């Protein structure tokens, strides 16, 4: 399969007018980056809501993944499925982002965007959906494979979700937060691959990447210590090939350099008084 190309973007999905906006959304920047990284007991209790409304969205765009369909689409089944449960998708309009979900096949490393594009048999593509709903955000993505994936794409996959799910259960309060991407690091240079450092998890509460930065290598710099109710993601990007990149002209559309492909998953995690819960989950 050759490299990929920009596709069509289809006209701006609507959102109901009931449901509320970010702040950001319209404005050429987000008011976040200052924002306290442990939060209430009732923005966590909210956050498991949006959580699992993420979760429902993104199981439900995964399962249309299947060769023929197109990004677009997948964008269009995710936004149905935020917006039919009362949630607002933060990824659209967030900072001129246009659509409800980013998109990621093969060679994108993240922040595809939903068009056109068709999807062939052997693709690996990620899909990252964020709701706002009750004044929070909840935030996940996960790689599906199309039709008949190649065995070291499969291995790719299911090495980056393991790595995803080995860093989850390190979280714990007192525990240095340079934990998880020393976890994830060996993880994946275990088998060769390499994990992208210029893109990084974040604290997400009230707002969708408050300021706290979880990065997936290894970092032992990072003094920060994990407190009970903080929140935030653990998403690593895992390249087979070198970790060089360019981006579209669209602005957003991140691509390895070599093309060779590369895979994502993430959850929202809160650390709790002894260890670590998952909000998003169905
Ligand atoms: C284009 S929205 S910013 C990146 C999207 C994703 N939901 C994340 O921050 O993990
Ligand atoms: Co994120
Ligand atoms: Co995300």
């Amino acid at each position: 399969r050759t490299a990929l190309s920009p596709g069509v973007l289809s006209p701006t999905r609507p959102v109901p007018n009931w449901i509320a906006r970010p702040e950001y959304v319209g404005k050429p920047a987000a008011q976040e980056g200052s924002e306290p990284w442990v939060q209430t007991p009732e923005v966590i209790e909210k956050m498991r809501v949006a959580g699992r409304i993420a979760a429902g969205a993104l199981a439900e765009a995964g399962k249309a993944v299947a060769p023929g369909v197109t990004t677009d689409e997948l964008d269009r089944i995710a936004h149905e499925y935020l917006v039919d449960n009362g949630a607002y998708p933060s990824t659209l309009g967030y900072k001129g982002f246009p659509k409800s979900c980013c998109t990621s096949l093969n060679e994108v490393i993240c922040h595809g965007i939903p068009d056109s594009t068709v999807i062939t048999d052997g693709d690996i593509v990620n899909i990252d959906v964020t709701a706002y709903i009750g004044g929070v955000h909840g935030d996940t993505n996960a790689t599906f494979p199309a039709g008949d994936v190649a065995d070291e794409h499969r291995l790719l996959v299911d090495r980056t979700r393991e790595a995803t799910m080995r860093a989850i259960n390190t979280v714990k309060p007192g525990r240095a937060l340079s934990v998880i991407g020393r976890v994830i690091e060996s993880y994946a240079n275990r088998f060769g691959y390499n994990v992208v450092r210029d893109f990084t998890g974040h604290g997400i509460g009230t707002t969708f990447h408050n300021g706290l930065v979880v990065l997936h290598y290894d970092q032992p710099a990072v003094e920060t210590i994990m407190q009970p109710g903080m929140t935030f993601t653990i998403e690593p990007m895992i390249n087979l090939g070198a970790l060089d990149y360019e981006i579209w002209d669209d602005g957003w559309t991140v691509v390895t350099k070599d093309r060779k492909w590369t895979a994502q998953f993430e959850h929202t995690l809160l650390v709790t008084d002894t260890g670590v819960e998952i909000l998003t989950c169905l």
